[PDB]
C-alpha cells in the first residue's frame, strides 16, 4: 500500500514552513500541520511583554539572508516579538506555504507501519493521514505547562503563564498595565528577565520570586536606521558566508587567545569593552578557552559580578542576583535591558525560594516557608521541560519514542534514531538548537533533509534508518565532544547515565554542542558517501 505524501511536517514555526516550502519546491507533495490558527511557532505563541530576541535581527533572518524575502526591513536590532512575527508572516506569503497546512489541529499519533513502509498520522485523535516521510519541527522548546506548584486553580486573582499571555482581537497582548496592581513573577530565564522591568514601570508593588540566579548581560538593543539596513542589505552575501562559518551562527566567533596569554589589565578592557557593546560578543567572542577551563571562566564570571554589584544599589540584593551555583555561559544567557536596575526601584522586591521554598498558591497570594505575599496577578514565567514527548509516536515493533530514549537521546547526525525509520528530528536540543543562531542553524538542516528525501525519490528508495554502528558512534562522540566542557559538570540532568543489569555504563548527553560548521561538514561526508550509516532500500 502506498503513502498518500511524501511527506508530513509538524510546526510552522521558522525551521518548519522552510522545510515544507523547500519539498513543495522539489515537486514532492507535503503537508504541514500546526496546533496555531498560523504560522509562527516561538513568534505566534509567545506574546508576553518585552519578548525580545537575543540574536541580531539581521542574522536571524535566514529568509532575508537567503533571498526569499531580501527587501525586508528591520527596525531594531534586535527585533520584537510582533515584528519578529510580521516577519515570518512576509515569509510564509513568500514561501506560499499556507496552502501546505492545517491549522488549528494537532497530531496526537504517529506510528510507523513497516508492511508499507509509511507513517500514520493521527490528527485530533480522528483522521489519519499517511506520509513516506514525516519531519517533525515541532520546536526545540515543549510547551506551556503550570509549574509543580500546589494550588494554582485557587488563585482569586489574574493568573498568567508567559507562553500563554492573552491577546485582543489585535494579537497584542492584553492586562499589560499593572498599575495600582501588586504582581508576582515566578521564574529569572530569559523570559522572567524581559518581563520584569516593564513589570515594575507600571506596577503597584512587584515580587519576583527566584529559585536560582542566571547570568544575565545587556543587550544594548538600539533602533535601526534606514541607512544600517540597506548598508546590511547590501552586505547581505558576506554576512551569509560568515553566519555559516562560526560555530553557533551567531555573528561572533571566540578570539583566538587562551585568557591566560593576557595580562589582568588587559583581560579587564577586554571584558569591559565587550560589556558595553551590543549583543552576545560578551560571551561568544570571548577567550576561547572560556567554556574549557576553569580559571578562564572565573575571570569572566568575576567581571560579571562586579558589573552586577555596580549596577545593584543594595549589595544584600546584589549578592543574590550573583549565581554561585555555576560557570558563565553554561546555559543560553539571557540579555536584558535594565533588568538589574528594576530591583533598585522602591516598589520591587526580590523573594529567594531557594531558602524559603513556595508552599502553594492561594486564593489570596503565595506562600512561602515563611512568609505569604497577597498578590492582584501571578505570572508563570517557568519556562519549558521535549515536544515530541507530547505525541504518541511509535515505531517498528510498536516501540515508543519515548522509551527508546529513555536512557538519552539516540541518533544518527542528530536528525534519524534506529526504531524509527523515514522520520527526521530537526531542531531539538540533541542536534544543537540550545546554543545556535536557530533562524540559521534549523534552516541548513532543513535544506539538508531534503537533500537526503530528493536522493531516495531519485534513486526510488522508500526506507531509510540508522544502523546500530553508526548510531551509537555518532551519540558516543556528542557525549565526548559535550564531556570535554564545563556543561558537563554544570548541568548534571542534561547527562543521561545508566548502568545496565549486565554492568555496562552508556553516557549520553541531552545537549549536541559541537560547533555547526563540524557538524554540517560530517553531515555531507555521509551524504555523499550514499549515505553511509543509513540503511536504504
Ligand atoms: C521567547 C523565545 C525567544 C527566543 N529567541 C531566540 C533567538 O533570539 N535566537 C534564536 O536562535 N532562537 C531563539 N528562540 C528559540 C526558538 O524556538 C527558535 O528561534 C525558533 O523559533 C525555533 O523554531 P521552530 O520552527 O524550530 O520551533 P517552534 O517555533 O517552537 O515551532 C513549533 C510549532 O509546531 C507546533 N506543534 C508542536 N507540536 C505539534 C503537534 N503535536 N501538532 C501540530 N503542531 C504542533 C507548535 O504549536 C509550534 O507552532 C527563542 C525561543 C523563545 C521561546
Ligand atoms: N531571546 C531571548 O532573550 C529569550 C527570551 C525568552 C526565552 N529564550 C529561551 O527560552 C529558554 C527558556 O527560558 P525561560 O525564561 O522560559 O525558562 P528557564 O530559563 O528554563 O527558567 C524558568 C525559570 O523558572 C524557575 N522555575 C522553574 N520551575 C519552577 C517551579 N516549579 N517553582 C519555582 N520556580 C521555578 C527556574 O529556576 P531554576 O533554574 O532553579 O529551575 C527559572 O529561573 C531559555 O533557555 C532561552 O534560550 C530566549
Amino acid at each position: 500500500k502506498s503513502p498518500a505524501l511524501d511527506a508530513v511536517v509538524i510546526g510552522a514555526g521558522v525551521t518548519g514552513i522552510y522545510q515544507a516550502f523547500l519539498i513543495n519546491q522539489a515537486g514532492m507533495k507535503v503537508l504541514g500541520i500546526e496546533a496555531g490558527e498560523d504560522v509562527g511557532g516561538t513568534w505566534y505563541w509567545n506574546r508576553y511583554p518585552g519578548c525580545r530576541l537575543d540574536t541580531e535581527s539581521y542574522a536571524y533572518g535566514y529568509f532575508a539572508l537567503k533571498g526569499i524575502i531580501p527587501e525586508w526591513e528591520w527596525s531594531e536590532n534586535f527585533a520584537s516579538q510582533p515584528e519578529m512575527l510580521r516577519y515570518v508572516n512576509r515569509a510564509a506569503d513568500a514561501m506560499d506555504v499556507r496552502k501546505h497546512y492545517r491549522f488549528n489541529t494537532r497530531v496526537t499519533a504517529a506510528r510507523y507501519v513497516e508492511n508499507d513502509r509509511l507513517w500514520e498520522v493521527t490528527l485530533d485523535n480522528e483522521e489519519v493521514v499517511t506520509c513516506r516521510f514525516l519531519i517533525s519541527a515541532t520546536g526545540p522548546l515543549s510547551a506551556s505547562r503550570m509549574p509543580d506548584i500546589k494550588g494554582i486553580d485557587s488563585f482569586k486573582g489574574e493568573s498568567f503563564h508567559s507562553s500563554r499571555w492573552p491577546t485582543d482581537a489585535e494579537g497584542a497582548p492584553k492586562g499589560v498595565d499593572f498599575t495600582g496592581k501588586r504582581v508576582g513573577v515566578i521564574g529569572t530565564g530569559a523570559t522572567g528577565v524581559q518581563i520584569i522591568p516593564i513589570a515594575a514601570e507600571t506596577a503597584k508593588e512587584l515580587y519576583v520570586f527566584q529559585r536560582t540566579p542566571n547570568w544575565c548581560t545587556p543587550l544594548g538593543n538600539s533602533p535601526m536606521s534606514k541607512e544600517k539596513m540597506d548598508s546590511l542589505r547590501n552586505r547581505y552575501p558576506t554576512i551569509l558566508e560568515y553566519v555559516k562559518s562560526t560555530d553557533t551562527a551567531f555573528p561572533y566567533h571566540r578570539d583566538p587567545r587562551k585568557g591566560t596569554d593576557v595580562s589582568e589589565s588587559e583581560r579587564d578592557a577586554f571584558f569591559e569593552e565587550l560589556y558595553r557593546q551590543p549583543g552576545y560578543g560578551i560571551w561568544l567572542s570571548g577567550f576561547r578557552d572560556l567554556l574549557l577551563n576553569k580559571e578562564s571562566n572565573k575571570f569572566l564570571a568575576d567581571f560579571v559580578a562586579k558589573k552586577i554589584r555596580q549596577r545593584v544599589k543594595d549589595p544584600v540584593v546584589a549578592e543574590k542576583l550573583i549565581p554561585k551555583d555555576h560557570p558563565f555561559g553554561a546555559k543560553r544567557v539571557p540579555m536584558e535591558t535594565n533588568y538589574y536596575e528594576t530591583y533598585n526601584r522602591d516598589n520591587v522586591h526580590l523573594v529567594d525560594i531557594r531558602e524559603a521554598p513556595i508552599q502553594e498558591v492561594t486564593p489570596e497570594g503565595i506562600k512561602t516557608a515563611d512568609a505569604a505575599y497577597d498578590l492582584d496577578v501571578i505570572i508563570y514565567a517557568t519556562g519549558f521541560d521535549g515536544s515530541l514527548d507530547r505525541i504518541d509516536i511509535r515505531g517498528k515493533d510498536n516501540v515508543r519514542l519515548i522509551d527508546a530514549w529513555a536512557e538519552g537521546p539516540s541518533t544518527y547526525l542528530g536528525l534519524q534514531a534506529r526504531g524509527f525509520p523515514n522520520f527526521f528530528t530537526l531542531v531539538g536540543p540533541h542536534n544543537g538548537s540550545t546554543f545556535c543562531n536557530v533562524g540559521v542553524c534549523g534552516g541548513l538542516q532543513a535544506e539538508w533533509v531534503l537533500r537526503m528525501i530528493s536522493y531516495m525519490k531519485d534513486n526510488g528508495f522508500t526506507y531509510s534508518e540508522p544502523t546500530q554502528a553508526a548510531e551509537n558512534r555518532w551519540t558516543e562522540e556528542v557525549y565526548a565532544d559535550f564531556s570535554r566542557t564545563l556543561l558537563a559538570e554544570a548541568n548534571a540532568w542534561w547527562v543521561k547515565t545508566t548502568t545496565k543489569p549486565d554492568g555496562s555504563v552508556v553516557r549520553r548527553t541531552l545537549v549536541h554542542v559541537s560547533g555547526g560548521p563540524e557538524y554540517r561538514k560530517r553531515c555531507e561526508q555521509v551524504a555523499y558517501n550514499n549515505y553511509n550509516g543509513f540503511e536504504l532500500a
